[PDB]
């Protein structure tokens, strides 16, 4: 579902991620350990317990933007997200961690549903 | 309230838009015309009618980053904003971008509350 052309702007820019409170304020934030767990899977490493994962534990609800900002082009992913301690997500986050930051307190984990463009802003799922 | 520093770096950087809609989904885009107005105040150019004016139009919450893709530098800007289509700040926007976009539908106005120094500094004010 994420393209090899998607990968490629992926790994080249930074990941923007907005979350909402429950009472519906936005929050926005660079997560600068985003990164692809596979083909249709984001995960980030946890480590303030900020908003964003308040947020993502209230309601799941997730989205994240890349853009080039010199050839002017991006993606934005849509999906659901969660939080996990324990299991094959955290314990890669843990690893990846090692030598790099601290212990993560938890991943995320973000499912990625659907795919905007955003030159155009149409749904780049095909 | 605002630093000569993140006066340069709202000046060099993209502004990316984080909204919601009525139903309770965030919303995130990019506006490149995003621009200081004032000490308190940014606002941008909407050639739109895409998510984050309808956002704004619905419910005014809004939170806006500035964030440097080489250094670990940025900040995070939270507050209210609202779409204007008359008045003095369209008519600034209109002249505003002349040589740089297109005519603009609208002019979007973001009052900021808060001020958050985004990866070495929690609250800035």
């Amino acid at each position: 579902m994420i393209t090899q052309e998607m990968k490629d702007l992926i790994n080249n820019q930074l990941a923007m991620v907005a979350t909402v409170d429950a009472k519906g304020q936005p929050n926005i934030g660079p997560k600068r350990s985003m990164r692809l767990w596979d083909d249709k899977t984001f995960i980030y490493n946890e480590n303030t317990d900020g908003q964003t994962r308040i947020n993502i534990e209230d309601n799941g609800k997730i989205e994240i933007a890349f853009v080039d900002r010199e050839r002017l082009l991006g993606y934005r992913f849509v999906g659901t997200a969660e939080i996990q301690t324990e299991g094959a997500y955290y314990e890669a986050a843990k690893k990846w961690a090692q030598g790099r930051m601290g212990v993560p307190k938890a991943v995320g984990i973000i499912h990625v549903e659907r795919i905007f463009n955003l030159q155009s802003g149409a749904n780049a799922g095909k």
